[PDB]
């Protein structure tokens, strides 16, 4: 181990933390993006706080909310074309990411 | 033989992807974007059916979902998958169009 | 692959604590002492989190308490499960204010 | 064994014995502490002499007064926080030590 | 039994409730 090597590991493991820094600071607005939708376009039956009470886990709330405001805002139609099928019980994931963008898309082309 | 079969098969269903999709195009976009002068201006065939994808794209698609479900606002280098899916979006904005 | 699952589970966790303890501080104690103006002042995620947890208790935990069960009057260096208690006393200070 | 070893020795053993001394003080003065408790605040049935004629030990006899105080001062809450349950039962400690600390707060704080 | 199979229930039983108070009615 030179001295290049010390300061290539060094540098690795710098940017490994501040990239670990960074998924946290996503994560937390992810959360509050999440509790913002739900308090402003779902009912209050939908709040983390009775979940909770009910035994769920906090990304199972996160999904039912995303699920919720695919159905209330975006059409049947885009759901089935662009998750190409009806149901959205098991399309939680990226599919989903792109559906709760065109549900925040819909909402913004509605006000 | 069967596998030159499938093959033609394949052939076939790109063929009636690509009229479909020039036929809706020459009634919606432009002449200018004809296959005929698009081959005269040096363009390749799949070259020509993408820029006609992504042109019907910027008509029927808004902005706003370019930029969220295909992450870009240039459909310029999307094409792929997402371009699928933004060309079934374009199919379902000219059936409600 | 699932120990990176219960990684990313403890990750949530501590998320959802960061932002609500940030959240209950916002309203509570000042704006000079947001995320962004400390992270200007250049500070790192966990020693805000924990200043804001120092702040808090000087808020609503009484003095007497600090010096008998944190057994100090200097939160400064007290950090740890005691801490957690401080803020514990703290959460309920707020819900009887 | 030279005078080295023999001087820090000496003085080890020295030091050995004043900390006993002070452990000595330091349980001299907890007794006084719960002597004034039990007379001030808790009644005349939990005097050390009644619970030693029901044959208690003298930590038994500590450790109940202490509890009976952080239930007469401390509030259920607070327990429930700081002690993580509702019964005192089992917590005889430096647990306990925190909930006398903050009964002793409560009622400095009730004069 | 997940969130959308407690949201079904729930108002099933509460549109049951409602038909019942119409009969009374």
């Amino acid at each position: 181990l030179s001295i290049n090597e010390r300061i290539t590991k060094e540098l690795a493991e710098v940017e490994e933390r501040e990239r670990i820094e960074k998924q946290l600071l996503l994560e937390a607005e992810r959360i509050n993006e999440i509790d913002t939708l739900a308090k402003a376009h779902l009912s209050n039956h939908f709040n983390k706080e009775v979940l909770l009470a009910k035994g769920y886990t906090l990304k199972d709330i996160m999904q039912a909310q995303r699920r919720e405001l695919v159905r209330k805002f975006v059409p049947i139609e885009q759901i089935k074309a662009i998750a190409k099928v009806s149901d959205i019980s098991h399309i939680d994931g990226e599919i989903l990411e792109q559906l709760v963008s065109l549900a925040k898309v819909n909402i913004k082309l509605r006000k």
